[PDB]
This record gives C-alpha cells, structure tokens and sequence, in this order.
C-alpha cells in the first residue's frame, strides 16, 4: 500500500520566526495539507515526522565551547570500541522538544491531531544526530518508522517536506535502502540552502539510489 511521509514541517524549519527557517518553507504548508487530504492518492496511511531534540543536543553549536553556528564538526562513533567519524554540520538551536520550536505547524499540527496520524520523532538521542527519520547518522539507533510502515502493508513511499538535502534526501535514503519502492514528490520540498545548483546535487544522488523524484 502506499504511505504518505511529512518531513520536519516544524516552526523552527517553516515559520520566518523560526531558528532556522527554510527560504520559501511557508509556501508547502497548505500545498503539502492538501497532498494530505487528497481521496485521488490514496494514501493508505500517512506518518509525519520531527525533529525532536533536547537542548543540549550534539548538533546544536551552543553545545560545543568555542564553536559557532554552521561550522563544520567531526562526529565520533557513540558505539563503544567503534573508532568511526562524520564529518557534521552544528546548527543553531532548533525543535527542542516541548518548545514553540519544535511544534509542527498549526496547519499541519491541527490535521495530525484531527485524523491521528502518526508521528515519528527523530534526533531524540542527546548524543548523536540523525537527519533520516529511520535511524541515527550511524545506522546504531533505530525508530518506529519501519516496523510502522511494515504493520500497514506499505510497499510504496512518498517523500515530501524539509529540508530537501538533509532530512528528506537521509529519508527517502534509509526507505529505499530497506527495499520500498521510493519516491520524492519535489513540488512539496524546500532546501536550506536557496542555491538552485543544490536541487540538482540531490536529484542526482536519489536517483543513484533508485529513488525516483518528480515534481507533482
Ligand atoms: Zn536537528
């Protein structure tokens, strides 16, 4: 069957009040709110996801002595005796949990809510950051996603939301590593970098990946 997966539509991602705010984030949500409603896609179900942190979370630069936001960190394995490392990015302070922050837009809030949808925090763990809603940078810790989307029968999925070359890109990743038909409906992503170039980098990676994107 076929699921519907909401990307961080979070105040700190979309509202311009946000810490972080995706340029031209507030065009997806009533486009994105339709997507939800819509008979003719028979969603069979629909999972949105958050960012969830708490405040002294690893990918928040206020976390680290001498280290300002949007600079460049090496992440080391949590894994005891794994000596493994990213290279990471350490963002302003955003959706801590239980924080304005951190709330999915109203628009969508009141849709969660009204049809209970499903919601699938990420990033939880103080230690380690995660950009796929499936599980953390290092594949370690894993959510609820999959054994959700295994419950409902869902052989297809669908990929909407922000940011398009972090979270939305690490989704639809992990989804089609896991063997769903995967698929990423541009028109209702937004990146965090408004470079054009950016669109196109991403593009190109889901589709080494086998994920197929189009537009609408
Ligand atoms: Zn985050």
């Amino acid at each position: 069957m076929k699921t519907l997966i909401v990307v961080d539509m979070q105040n700190d991602f979309i509202s311009p009040l946000g810490s972080l705010t995706v340029p031209k984030g507030e065009e997806l949500i009533n486009p994105i709110s339709d997507l939800m409603q819509d008979a003719d896609r028979d969603w069979h179900r629909i999972v949105v996801t958050r960012d969830w942190h708490p405040s002294r979370h690893i990918s928040f630069a206020k976390n680290h002595k001498d280290k300002e936001p949007y600079s460049t960190y090496t992440y080391h394995s949590p894994r005891p005796g794994d000596d493994s490392t990213q290279e990471g990015i350490l963002w302003p302070v955003h959706c801590v949990k239980n924080t304005w922050g951190s709330q999915l837009v109203d628009q969508i809030m009141d849709q969660v809510v009204t049809k209970h949808i499903k919601i699938v925090d990420k990033g939880f763990l103080t230690d380690r950051e995660y950009y796929s809603a499936f599980h953390d940078i290092w594949n370690f810790h894993k959510t609820d996603m999959n054994k959700y989307l295994e419950k409902h029968h869902t052989d297809e999925v669908y990929i909407v939301g922000v940011a398009l070359e972090y979270c939305v890109k690490a989704t639809a990743i992990s989804a089609a590593e896991l063997g769903y038909k995967t698929t990423v409906l541009l028109d209702y992503t937004r990146p965090i970098s408004d470079d054009p170039e950016v669109i196109n980098k991403v593009k190109e990676e889901l589709k080494a990946h086998n994920i197929n994107v189009v537009d609408k």
